């Protein structure tokens, strides 16, 4: 179809990114341009017609996922019979200002980032994309301050920290969506305020019990799912008869916070917003500050 490759010989391997976290993703220098990159294998061989058939549905979906609060594919490359995608490198991840502001960043700040991460994950999720792993390493911020969020979850396509994941994804929901995104996104927001993760869980089960001693009880569906999952080798969930609510530990927070935060971190997938739904929430619409950062947002044409 419409895929036409580039040539791997432009470009200096400086090593992988991340110290390898990303996996064997590769930080580039375009020699030609001058230009940062960061390159992915792709395809092993593309002598298999049924790999390469699914490989190009990939790109071809890749492409239409170009966005402003992305990593964004740049060029296919190929070198013998391998393929290799090209990705924007962007130098800082929200964790360098996690680690400067470790008692909380300004409260603009967190606007500014919050805005960009639900428009990048709202974008996606319009395209019927789940990221699923979000994470403070995987929001990426350019020298401008622009978030970029990166390594999505892709099906149909075919250890790690705990904290942010949604509890239909920790009992082992199959059924679980869109959902799963926005509750990363509560975790982040009295994360970015308080300057400390709000379930650092250390395995599921533990990780169930920061959430429920928090949230309460599980819905019923989440229960059973838990009491049939083998993992949990026939262990029971606790009772939770009195939580700690998000404002009793973050007495500080103004109301608007919490009401985002406890919005987006509903007990029941069902009845947490969606993105879109979140960007016309009082805490981006008070003060006009939608209308203005949207506008303002126009450092990303350069
Ligand atoms: C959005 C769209 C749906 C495509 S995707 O994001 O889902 N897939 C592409 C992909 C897959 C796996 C990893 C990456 C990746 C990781 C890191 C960086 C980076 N900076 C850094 O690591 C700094 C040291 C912190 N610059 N660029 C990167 C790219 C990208
Ligand atoms: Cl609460």
């Amino acid at each position: 179809e419409n895929l036409y490759f580039q040539s791997m010989e432009k470009y200096e391997n400086l090593g992988l990114v991340g110290e390898g976290s990303y996996g064997m993703v590769m930080k580039c220098r375009n020699k030609d341009t001058g230009r940062i990159v960061a390159i992915k294998k792709f395809l092993e061989s593309d002598d298999d017609k049924m790999v390469k058939k699914i490989a190009m549905r990939e790109i071809k979906l890749l492409k239409q996922l170009r966005h402003e609060n992305l990593v964004n594919l740049l060029e296919v490359c190929k070198k013998k019979k391998r393929w290799y995608l090209v990705f924007e490198f962007v130098d800082h991840t929200i964790l360098d200002d996690l680690e400067l502001f470790p008692n909380g960043l300004d409260y603009q700040v967190v606007q500014k980032y919050l805005f960009q991460i639900i428009n990048g994950i709202g974008f996606c999720h319009s395209h019927n994309i789940i990221h699923r792993d979000i994470k403070p390493e995987n929001i990426l911020v350019s020298q401008s301050g622009v978030v970029k969020l990166c390594d999505f979850g892709f099906a149909r396509t075919l250890v790690a920290t705990r904290w942010y994941r949604a509890p239909e994804l920790l009992v082992g929901d199959v059924k679980y969506g869109k959902a799963v995104d926005v509750w990363a996104i509560g975790c982040l927001v009295t994360e970015m305020f308080m300057g400390e993760p709000l379930f650092p869980g250390d395995s599921d089960i533990d990780q169930l019990y920061h959430i429920m001693m928090c949230l309460g009880n599980l819905i019923p569906r989440h229960q059973e799912l838990f009491n049939k999952n083998p993992v949990f080798a026939g262990v029971r969930l606790p009772e939770i008869k009195e939580r700690e609510p998000l404002e009793r530990r973050y007495p500080k927070l103004s109301e608007v916070v919490i009401d985002l935060a406890k919005k987006c971190l509903h007990i029941d997938p069902d009845k947490r917003p969606f993105c879109a739904e979140l960007l016309h929430h009082d805490f981006f619409q008070m003060d006009g500050f939608a209308e203005r950062f949207s506008q303002e947002l126009q450092l990303k044409v350069q």
